[PDB]
């Protein structure tokens, strides 16, 4: 089956820089990774790289960095003359293949992964006469480029003097060793990491600086085996040796194991018999993408996980977020459920437990960002590890989907208490006014407050700054309004917690847009989101909330309660199920009463006003900031009444609001802060699009969802081509932007293939 899907993504390339970046700093080639391994390979691009799989990509703990262009590249010699081959090279799901053809000599190479640290190359040489084999390679020298244009003349060795890359011969191949580099934002090595090449036949290896040549003579047709391993610690180096020996003793078993594992992914995954071949191929792209972003345990992360992009500037190594994980695992449930389960475990594996040394006030909290290296507060030197905030919770929805596919009640039993603790955390730490309806917010953290717990902020006016602290001081400053801007680290973290960093609803609007809004009769203070601290009975600082209750947030809490009730029932906990159903109903009632605006036929966030409205709502819907995809969150999550859903769908299907060339973007065309190139104020993301279609379908509009899905399929640029999957689209043009090989796009593209794409 895998052979029906050649070169779904262009995996050719010959990188020339360690950071061989696209215009947004992501690696501009798409290496093949499998089995959660920490290195990847590219296909040759023609004569310069033919005979090898160039572009060894190393996942150095938290980043992707190229090691070499040619490395272990084969040329074949006959009586001193190089054999002249033609090249065929292609990817399939789970393998890279290249075939070199001459009249009297042929070479067939197959590269698959064998372990979570090791790939295996079969080199089959067919020849009527003896031959001399030569393998060569060279470490990269140049540091960084942007779309082929050097960003400087810096070298790798110049930029990282301690990297100290060294190639050495070994008895059965060679190795590259690396010194310890703790470049927090660029390059992270233990000082014990290595890249090893082991072969099934003796070779004589000569090293000259950062290049090597290995030589062997064969008397005729021979098949050899080579392992490549990136090993990140001394312990990994030691453990892998026995695995390498087993692979070389049974190479055909490892090739077969990979073949079979990939046939199973395709069998389990490709279940839409009404899909066109083009639609099916998109599903295969998504499967290749998600599986390549899977990482085996490493460092502080004791589980397999999936990152947002193995090639991403800030998304690589094993960096894991909850938001991305819920979407990832929902999709992967349908083809790689073992890793879907692991990805969810990874996120909860650092869930705050009672007596925590850093944040005992946050029991049940799930960190925003976990990775190889712990934060300094937890004894590591990682700069990415983040506990300033979490992300919106679709955790129960994700856990349920894995159950829906596997029917494994022990999985539900495993996750239920963790889901409950998270649920409880939202109600203690993200409900400033105690009404059962959460806000996005932030934690107590060294970035947010002084040693004594005073909230940090910086008041900016002209070129003058003023770093102050304390909530009451902040409150005065907002009241007086004599500043150009206010930077509150905790409120920045609250924007991160929402998952939509620059959305209109959270008060983000550029100067020109705001000047227009004000010039058309609005007040600039309409765009000010007030902020508050959350304290326990005894005065303890629990964290912070926006003084605003978000309709997507409320709808995800509805969802959380809804799925918990279903899991409670599955687990024979009927009184717990009853309580969750009651909490869901209350949230639905609040969403429909408080957050729906009849006049504009849509849902919106509400402010937490100084006093609640007479009807008990915390504030009026914030209609003046315009419409966004949060407006269909009550439909996606099932909190909406039919009547309110009918009203919302009419707005979604209006070309003057959301029914754009690529439909269901992150702000309506009528939103005062709309821009077609603004990530969270116009651009279309596949998750929000799919949430929209699902919400429509849920309320009787399957036929219209199917039509929007066809529109997306026809207008979303690049969908049927061989480029990597990116993050979002211009709603007016269909143009793509974002990190290549982006997991949650892949996940929702997969869902669309499963749920909505079909032959017309
Ligand atoms: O399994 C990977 C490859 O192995 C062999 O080279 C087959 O000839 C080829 O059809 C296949 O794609
Ligand atoms: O998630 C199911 C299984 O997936 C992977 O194989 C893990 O290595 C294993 O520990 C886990 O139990
Ligand atoms: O699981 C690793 C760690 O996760 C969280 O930080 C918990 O609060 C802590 O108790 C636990 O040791
Ligand atoms: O909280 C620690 C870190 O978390 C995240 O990785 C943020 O991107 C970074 O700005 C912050 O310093
Ligand atoms: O640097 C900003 C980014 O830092 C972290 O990755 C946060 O999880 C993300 O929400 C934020 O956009
Ligand atoms: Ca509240």
């Amino acid at each position: 089956n895998a052979d029906n899907y050649k070169n779904v993504i262009n995996r050719t390339g010959a990188p020339q820089y360690m950071k061989d970046y696209d215009y947004d700093d992501h690696q501009r080639f798409n290496p093949f990774f499998d089995l959660g391994a920490w290195h990847g390979h590219l296909l040759p691009d023609g004569p310069n790289t033919m005979g090898g799989f160039p572009g060894v990509a190393l996942l150095t703990e938290e980043y992707i960095n190229f090691m070499a262009s040619n490395f272990d590249r084969l040329t074949v010699w006959q009586d001193g003359k190089k054999v002249d081959f033609t090249l065929e090279a292609y990817s399939i799901p789970g393998a890279l293949v290249q075939k070199l053809t001459a009249k009297d000599v042929q070479v067939e190479m197959t590269l698959r992964f064998a372990t979570p640290r090791t790939s295996l190359l079969e080199t089959k040489i067919t020849s009527n006469k003896p031959l001399d084999l030569v393998w060569d390679g060279e470490l990269l020298e140049k540091l960084e480029a942007k779309e082929g244009k050097p960003l400087s003349d810096k070298t790798i060795a110049g930029e990282y003097p301690d990297y100290q890359r060294k190639i050495s011969a070994t008895r059965d191949g060679l190795k590259v060793t690396f010194g310890k580099v703790r470049a927090t934002w660029d390059l992270l090595t233990s000082g014990e990491s290595e890249y090893q090449v082991h072969k099934s036949l003796p070779v004589q290896t000569e090293i000259n600086g950062n290049r090597f040549t290995s030589k062997a003579h064969i008397n005729g047709s021979t098949t050899l085996y080579t392992t490549y391993s990136h090993l990140l610690t001394a312990q990994e180096v030691s453990k892998e040796q026995m695995q390498i020996r087993d692979i070389l003793a049974r190479p055909a078993f490892y090739l077969t194991a990979s073949q079979q594992r990939w046939e199973e992914y395709l069998k389990k995954g490709l279940t839409n018999p009404d899909a066109t071949p083009e639609q099916t191929r998109v599903a295969v792209k998504a499967i290749e993408t998600l599986n390549g972003n899977w990482r085996s345990p490493g460092g502080a992360v004791k589980f397999n996980t999936v990152t947002p992009s193995v090639t991403g500037r800030w998304f690589s190594g094993n960096q894991t977020w909850p938001w991305d994980t819920w979407k990832q695992a929902f999709a992967m449930a349908h083809f790689n459920p073992d890793i879907a389960k692991e990805n969810i475990r990874a996120v909860f594996s650092w869930q705050i437990q009672p007596g925590d040394s850093v944040r005992p006030q946050d029991v049940g909290f799930v960190p925003d960002l976990i990775a190889w290296n712990l934060s300094p507060e937890r004894g590591g030197d990682g700069g990415n590890w983040n506990e300033r905030n979490t992300k919106p919770s679709l955790a129960a929805w994700s856990v349920m989907e894995v159950y829906n596919v596997t029917q494994d009640k022990t999985w539900v039993a495993e996750m239920y208490p963790k889901l409950v603790a998270y649920h409880d955390w939202w109600l203690r730490n993200r409900d400033h006014n105690g009404n059962g309806v959460p806000e996005y917010g932030a934690t107590r953290d060294k970035a947010h407050n002084t040693e004594s717990g005073e909230m940090l902020f910086t008041v900016k006016k002209g070129d003058k700054e003023e770093t102050q602290s304390g909530l009451n001081n902040y409150a005065r400053v907002v009241e007086k309004g004599q500043y150009d801007s206010l930077e509150i680290p905790a409120q920045v973290a609250a924007s991160w917690e929402s998952g939509r960093d620059d959305a209109a609803v959270f008060g983000f609007i550029d100067k020109e847009q705001l000047d227009k809004y004000v010039a058309n009769g609005g007040k600039r203070s309409d765009w000010t989101v007030k902020f508050a601290e959350n304290r326990s009975q005894d005065g303890t600082l629990l964290g912070y909330s926006l003084l605003q209750e978000s309709v997507d947030q409320a709808s995800y809490m509805y969802s959380d309660n809804h799925y918990l009730a279903e899991m409670a029932t599955i687990l024979g906990k009927p009184e717990e199920a009853k309580r969750y159903r009651q909490l869901a109903q209350q949230l639905a009632d609040y969403i429909n009463t408080c957050m729906f605006d009849p006049t504009t036929q849509f849902y919106y966030d509400v402010r937490i006003e100084d006093k609640p409205l007479a009807n008990g709502c915390a504030g009026k819907p914030i209609v003046e900031r315009g419409k966004g995809p949060e407006g269909w969150s009550p439909l996606f999550n099932g909190a909406a009444t039919q009547a309110n859903a009918d009203a919302v769908v009419k707005v979604m299907l209006d070309p003057k609001e959301f029914n754009t060339f690529v439909p269901l973007g992150t702000a309506a065309l009528t939103n005062p802060a709309f821009g077609a190139d603004i990530y969270w104020r116009g651009r279309v993301w596949v998750d929000q699009f799919w949430f929209g279609l699902k919400g429509m379908e849920r309320y009787g509009y399957r036929d219209d969802a199917l039509k929007l899905a066809d529109t997306f399929f026809r207008h979303a640029k690049g969908l049927t081509a061989d480029g990597p999957i990116q993050e979002n689209y211009n709603p007016l043009t269909g143009a793509q932007q974002g990190a290549p090989n982006f997991s949650w796009s892949a996940a929702h593209l997969y869902m669309l293939y499963n749920d909505f794409f079909r032959k017309q």
